[PDB]
Parts: structure tokens; C-alpha cells; sequence
DNA sequence: TTGCAACTTAAGACTCACTAACCCCACCTTATGCGAATAGTGTTGCTCATTTGCTCAATGATG
């Protein structure tokens, strides 16, 4: 797990990094997910942005949640409320059981919030 | 003779008019503007209860 300083510290570069970014002042050749989010609306942001996008590179979806709340900087509420309206029926051992339904919205909060500690926790070193 | 109870007539207000069924259609709108207040609703960090999977723990049944 990262610690706070940690925390705030990779924050605020996503922070000057998002807001470097959804500015507009990046190039097609990073991503075409980062395309992509261009698609939908200085050496800092570019060398972050390798970073972010050598790491994420790989999921994609998470990649673009994480472009949705530091480019976009959207609230995690609506986040996770737009990702239980898209929910599919799945297996859960839930508090109800093992039948297969549509989760609830405070899981879909945690996914949404161990999807950003381990998005942050995977890139932090790098 | 005169008042007075008593009888008579008339005027007026209220109630009230069979039982069941089927079909159709018609049904009810015009100041602006501004600030203040409030309700709502949005976000987020943080609980609490509840089902399963699973492990210990023993005890008589069995090898």
C-alpha cells in the first residue's frame, strides 16, 4: 500500500498532469487511448504521461477512469454511479448469496476506490 | 260594545316519484422581475448486519 505523502505528493502531479493534459497540449503518439479521451472534449505532463501510459497501459478502462477523474476531474460518485448503470449480472458470495445479479452501489464504490488504490499503487514507483 | 279566543282559509316550503342491462362521447389555462430562502441533492468518509466457506473439537462407531 502507498502511504499519504505518497498520496499527495503523485496527486498533485495528476492534478498538474490532468490539467496539463486535458488542456489539450498532447500529442496522438502517447496513446491512442489518450486519443481517445482527445477524441472527447509542457515536458512534465509528456514524461508523466509515458509513465502513466507505459503502466496503464495495459487495462485501459481503469486508464480512462483514471483520465475521467484527474483530466476531467469528476466526482468518484458519479463515477461509480454511471459504472452501476452500465453493471452486468455476476458471482458474488454476497451478504444475500452466490446467485448471480447486478451488484449494488456501494461496490461498485469500493471497486471504484481499490481500482484507484491500485491504480495509484502500480504507478507510483515508476 | 269591544276585545279575544277560536275557527277557517289560504299561502308557502319540502319530499317524492319501477327494476336491471348495454352502447357512445365530453370532460377544466396566463406578468414580469428580483432576491431570499429553502429544499434538495451530491459527495464523501465512514458503519453494521448477514451469508458461505471453512476450520477446530470431540465421541461413539467402526476397523
Amino acid at each position: 500500500n502507498l502511504t499519504k505523502e505518497q498520496h499527495e505528493w503523485l496527486n498533485g502531479w495528476l492534478e498538474l498532469w490532468g490539467a496539463w493534459v486535458y488542456s489539450g497540449r498532447l500529442e496522438k503518439r502517447m496513446s491512442s487511448v489518450i486519443a481517445k479521451f482527445m477524441e472527447s472534449v509542457d515536458d512534465d505532463g509528456m514524461l508523466i504521461s509515458q509513465v502513466v501510459d507505459s503502466v496503464m497501459y495495459i487495462d485501459k478502462k481503469a486508464f480512462g477512469i483514471l483520465l475521467s477523474y484527474y483530466a476531467h476531474g469528476s466526482s468518484k460518485h458519479a463515477i461509480a454511479s454511471y459504472y452501476h448503470r452500465v453493471a452486468r449480472p455476476r458471482k458474488m458470495l454476497c451478504r444475500g448469496g452466490g446467485r448471480i445479479q447486478k451488484p449494488s452501489l456501494a461496490t461498485c464504490r469500493r471497486e471504484v476506490d481499490e481500482i484507484l488504490n491500485a491504480s495509484l499503487f502500480m504507478i507510483y514507483p515508476v
